[PDB]
DNA sequence: AGCGTGGGCGT
DNA sequence: TACGCCCACGC
């Protein structure tokens, strides 16, 4: 790739300077987003929000055959298969 | 099952 | 870069 990770440590390489900074924050340990609700810090903005389902319980992804819901996609993509 | 969490990648 | 999602792993 154009970018690679400078800690001597580690050895991959990074499409650009975001995927490179994304990566960056598990060396930095750096968690900027927060659940007010249990107080747990979190690296990515995404993974928050997904966190979160599990207090409020939402659940937008049902399955296509017996309705069955969850809260994240592929949740519902790992359960789709057993109707088969 | 419940879910943390990194990578690819589109906007 | 920030955001969101899909994906794929891992426990
Ligand atoms: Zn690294
Ligand atoms: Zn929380
Ligand atoms: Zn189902």
């Amino acid at each position: 790739r154009p970018y690679a990770c400078p800690v001597e440590s580690c050895d991959r390489r990074f499409s650009d300077s975001s995927n490179l900074t994304r990566h960056i924050r598990i060396h930095t340990g750096q968690k900027p987003f927060q659940c007010r609700i249990c107080m747990r810090n979190f690296s990515r903005s995404d993974h928050l929000t997904t966190h979160i389902r599990t207090h409020t319980g939402e659940k937008p992804f049902a399955c296509d055959i017996c309705g069955r819901k969850f809260a994240r996609s592929d949740e519902r993509k790992r359960h789709t298969k057993i109707h088969l």
